[PDB]
C-alpha cells in the first residue's frame, strides 16, 4: 500500500509565501490523488507482470509515471519547506552551490530560470549528478520524478504546477517562485545533500 | 503583428459556468502573453532564417509552437463560448456527430473522456478528419495546436489547463467540464464544421 | 520466460523481396535481444514492484517498452509475412479497407505514406480503432508498440527500422515498402481483423 | 541555399573503421537527402512566416528540425574524422577530459555509453558546456542536433543511427563504436573545444 504523508507544518504554516487555501488542497486534495491512483495501478501492474502481459504492462505505464512520480515529487516537496527554514544553506551544501553556480545569487537565478520557463505543467529542480559529483540544476515535465526520469538525486524541487501557486499568484508564476525562497528549509535540503558523498 | 482578439462576450457573459474572474486573465494575462511572445519569437526567426542559421532556428521551435499554438488554441476557444449558445448543435453537425460517436451523449462523454484524461497540461478537441470525411476527438499537450500538430481541423476545443478552471473548480477538472456545456457555441462549432466540407 | 517465435518460413522463404541475410539476422539477432532484455527487465520489474519502489520503477520503463514493444512488434511481423501470403485481402477485411481509404490503392499509399515518412526509426501500422469499429493507419516511435501505446488493434505492421532493409536497400526505403506487398500473407492480417468484431 | 559539405578524405580513406561502402552512400544518399529537404522546407518556411500562417509553420517544425539537424550533426561528423586523425587528444582538450571524466578511458566509456544506449536511432555527443564552463556527454535522438536541442557546443559527435554502420557491423553497435576510436580526428575535435573559452 502507499500513503499520503503527513506534511511538517500545518497548512498554515507557510503564510504567507504560500497561502494556506493552497497547502491545505496540494497535499490533501492533490497528493492523495496521486497515491491512491498509484496504488491502484501497482496493483494492476503486479497482476499483468505475473500474467507476463507486456501490451497492458507498456499501457499502465504513463498512469505509474504520473501518480508515481506525482507522489515522490510531492513528497520530497514538503520536506524542503518549513517556517524556520529559509535564508540561505549553510556550510557544505552552500560552498557546492559556490563551487557550481559561482554563487547563491547565482544559483538562484539558475533555478528561478528553469522553474520560470517549464512550457506548461512541471518542476524546476536543484539535483546532484553523482557520476560527475556536483550539483546539477534540471527541470521536469508534469509529475516526471528527477531521479526516475534522469538519475539526478533531489535536493530541492520547486513546483511550477499551475496548481501550486494560482489562487494565489494568478498568472504570475515569477511572483510565487520569489516567495518561495523565505519557506526553503535548507536544512533538509542539506540532509539530502550529504547523502550523495562525493 | 500579432494581436490579441477581444473576446465576443464580456468576462462576466460566462457566469456561472465559467466566472468572469477567469475570464479576465484568460484573455488578457494569459493569451496576451502569448500573442507578445509569438511576436517577438517570429521576429527573431525571421531574422535568423534570413542569416540561414539552422541551430538558432531549431532553437526558437518550442518557443514558437507554445506561443503559435498558445495564441491560436485560445483564440479558437472564445470562439466556441457565448451565452446564447449551448444545449445541443442542430442539423448537419449534430447528424454527423451521431454518425460518428452513436449519439450526442456518447460523443459528450467521448469528449469529457479525452479532456478530463490530459495528464498536466493541454487541451481537449472535437476535430474534423478531412483525410477521412469524418469527425474526430483529439487531445493536445500544452497549447499544442491541433491543426499544426495532427492535421485535423479544430470545430471544437476545451482547455483543461488548470489556469482554466481551478480559481473556481479547484482540483475538480471534471466539474469545469460538465459546466463548459452549457456555453458551447454550437453555431460556430457548425460554422467550422461546415468549412470542411467531405 | 518469454521466448522467441521461430519465424513461419526460412529466412530463404522471403526472396527477393527481403533477403535471407535480412530475415537470418531479424529474428536470430535482432527479436531475440529484445526478449532477453524483456526478461531480465520484468524480471527486476517485478523485484522492485513488490518493494513498492516507484523510482527504480520508472527507471525500468523505457527498457521495458523498447525491448516489451520490441518483442510484440517483431513478433506480429512475422505472421504478417509469408510466400503463398501476398497480393490482395479477400472477402471482410478487403471491403472495409475499401469502406475506409476507398480503395486497396489508396489503401496502399495511405500506408506506405505513414511507413516512408517515419522520421528516424520506428514503425508503419494498419490497425483497427474499435472504440470506432474501423481501420486506421498508425505509425509509431522505436518498437513502441500499436496497442500498448494509442490502443488500436494491429492486424499489418511495417518495420521501417533500417535494420530491416538496409542491407539490402540502402538509403531506398520506398523500395523495401514496394517489395513488401508482394510477401503480405493477407491470410493471417484478416485473422486478426476478424478477431476485432465492430 | 544549403549545400552538401565534401567530406575532408575519399571514402576509402576511412577504412577499416568505417568502410568505402558506408561513407559513400553516407554523404552522397543519406547527408544530401537531408540538405535539400532543408532547402525546400526553409524555403516554403519562409513562405509561411510572411503570410504570419502560425499552424503551417508549426506544421513544417518536425521537417526542420530533421533535415535542419540531420544537415548539421553530419557535417560536423566529417570533420570529427580523419586518417591522421586518431589516438588521443593533446594538450588542453585533453586535460579538460581528465578533469571531467577522470582519465581518457574513463571519458571513452562514457561516450560509448551514451552511444551503445542510444534506443532506436539517434548520435551520442563529447559537448562543451558553455554556461558551466566544462565538457559534457549527451545523446541526441534522431536527428536532433546538439546546440539546437540542448545549447551545448559539439565537440565530438558519434553517429549510432543504424545507416552509419550496419553494412558493416550488422547487429553489433559497440563494434562499430570500438573501430570508431582510430579515425577520430582529434585536431579537429580540439578547435571546437578551444572555440569556447571558458
Ligand atoms: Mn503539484
Ligand atoms: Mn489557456
Ligand atoms: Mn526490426
Ligand atoms: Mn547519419
Amino acid at each position: 500500500k502507499h500513503s499520503l504523508p503527513d506534511l511538517p507544518y500545518d497548512y498554515g504554516a507557510l503564510e504567507p509565501h504560500i497561502n494556506a487555501q493552497i497547502m491545505q488542497l496540494h497535499h490533501s486534495k492533490h497528493h492523495a490523488a496521486y497515491v491512491n491512483n498509484l496504488n491502484v495501478t501497482e496493483e494492476k501492474y503486479q497482476e499483468a507482470l505475473a500474467k507476463g502481459d507486456v501490451t497492458a504492462q507498456i499501457a499502465l505505464q504513463p498512469a505509474l509515471k504520473f501518480n508515481g512520480g506525482g507522489h515522490i515529487n510531492h513528497s520530497i516537496f514538503w520536506t524542503n519547506l518549513s517556517p524556520n527554514g529559509g535564508g540561505e544553506p549553510k556550510g557544505e551544501l552552500l560552498e557546492a552551490i559556490k563551487r557550481d553556480f559561482g554563487s547563491f545569487d547565482k544559483f538562484k537565478e539558475k533555478l528561478t530560470a528553469a522553474s520560470v520557463g517549464v512550457q506548461g505543467s512541471g518542476w524546476g529542480w536543484l539535483g546532484f549528478n553523482k557520476e560527475r559529483g556536483h550539483l546539477q540544476i534540471a527541470a521536469c515535465p508534469n509529475q516526471d520524478p528527477l531521479q526516475g526520469t534522469t538519475g539526478l538525486i533531489p535536493l530541492l524541487g520547486i513546483d511550477v504546477w499551475e496548481h501550486a501557486y494560482y489562487l494565489q499568484y494568478k498568472n504570475v508564476r515569477p511572483d510565487y517562485l520569489k516567495a518561495i525562497w523565505n519557506v526553503i528549509n535548507w536544512e533538509n535540503v542539506t540532509e539530502r545533500y550529504m547523502a550523495c558523498k562525493k
